[PDB]
């Protein structure tokens, strides 16, 4: 899973940036079934007038969230995914959710590589660590 | 539906920022039956040595338009939104439409939130408009 | 094709993009069997504190690698074309494969313009050609 997070440079401070990927990796983490080391966050910070809704300029306090996640999950978790992260992101940034935009992409397992080795299906992650050397195997637990 | 539009940093003013979002904007409610509040546009520009094509560096008049759309639409729709991009937007920028690339990707709908709600099936945007409290409706119809 | 490559600013010199950039082509060309001049690499830069990984910040030498390609292709040339993306992108950046994560997006061809046209589904790139003007189709053939 990596979040891409999109929003006017300057709206997400460092350390709400560091909140923000604590919360995305900890809601993945318990909604999705998966470890936090196979999420990563990106903030794509834009420039001044370069966000538009509706055929005009946004709003400064406007935030998309754009997710790709594997494919084989459950209606319900991805839909809870989808509540949870408008919510909490709405909060740790003090925005109404009503500017918290979230898209959910799904892309096969098999069509991401993470640590040097394709994944498996979501819910096979203890069969897929097994098989890592057990250096990776060692550093990844830490996490 | 997103468009993310990414050139060369300095190819597209923000004076033609307003006429492709516009653009953009105004043929996505055309062609795709959805409501103008519905469209996001998002420019990303790009370092002046950041884009390749064929291996080797573009020439700066190149742009490349990634659309995120809802799943469940005709075969037709989608063939007219993206010639209709190709063409207008090649023209907006006084470009040759060869050097105006158009992806679309297909999310379900419930795969998205909007407005803080998930979004519905395409064509059901009036029964997901009466779900709305009544003052996210009245600034929508602003829109 | 369209590869957009995201790593913190200052990782890949403009050096390192342009052997990136070749070689992404180039793996395409073999792995996947369509002409390079298809291929589009992106890079996009990230700011200092802009890549977090397990809920953390991320080390420098981390590299996220999503590809647009069109369905149709076997599952022999999906996983060969990842984990040799992988494999020799770490390879040429003087990364650990564990850091060059890949992710390939399907989007079937009659979603995507390139050089003004609709692309076919794989395989079909000769019938492609034969429809473009003679005058376009020389210039692909310089690429």
């Amino acid at each position: 899973p990596s979040y891409a997070v999109s929003s006017r440079a300057g709206l997400i401070d460092q350390e709400r940036r560091a909140a923000v990927a604590d919360l995305l990796t900890t809601l993945h983490r318990d909604i999705a079934v998966a470890p936090r080391y196979l999420v990563q966050v990106i903030f794509n910070d834009l420039d001044a007038g370069a966000l538009f809704l509706a055929g005009r300029e946004a709003p400064e306090g406007h935030v998309w969230i754009h997710a790709d996640i594997r494919s084989g999950r459950t209606a319900q978790q991805k839909t809870d995914l989808l509540e949870q992260i408008t919510s909490k992101v709405a909060d740790v940034l003090e925005l109404p959710p009503e500017h918290v935009w979230v898209y959910v992409n799904e892309i096969p397992g098999e069509n991401m590589t993470e640590y040097g080795k394709l994944l498996p299906e979501p819910g096979k992650e203890e069969e897929w660590f097994a098989t890592l050397p057990q250096s990776l195997q060692e550093e990844l637990s830490d996490l």
